[PDB]
């Protein structure tokens, strides 16, 4: 994952709101959330890979290796169930909760990196450049 590691700054959204309903967040999360510009922050040692938010909002921090489930508590307060793979390049984070899914997909592209989450029918386009 070298070409994610660093600190990047979250420069542009769409549709947050949106995808956030759709995974059932209320709404003065989402209104609270939907403000925050988070800065994430990418590291790995060894097969152990974190990824960790700032934000004015919710800090979180997750740690994991590849291929295999943990325990996640998202900003949002879901427990879920997390697995990260990655494929084709593209980091591909799947979360199980109460029978439902949602997949978060972090790619580079050019000197940007595009995370999009997707909530059945809805997709939120979040784009970070370098801190």
């Amino acid at each position: 994952c070298d070409a994610f590691v660093g600190t990047w700054k979250l420069v542009s959204s769409e549709n947050f709101d949106d995808y956030m309903k759709e995974v059932g967040v209320g709404f003065a999360t989402r209104k609270v959330a939907g403000m925050a510009k988070p800065n994430m922050i990418i590291s790995v040692n060894g097969d152990v890979i974190t990824i960790k938010s700032e934000s004015t909002f919710k800090n979180t921090e997750i740690s994991f290796i590849l291929g295999q489930e943990f325990d996640e508590v998202t900003a949002d307060d879901r427990k879920v169930k997390s697995t990260i793979t990655l494929d084709g390049g593209v980091l591909v984070h799947v979360q199980k909760w109460d029978g439902k899914s949602t997949t978060i997909k972090r790619k580079r592209e050019d000197d940007k990196l595009v995370v999009e989450c997707v909530m059945k029918g809805v997709t939120s386009t979040r784009v970070y450049e370098r801190a």
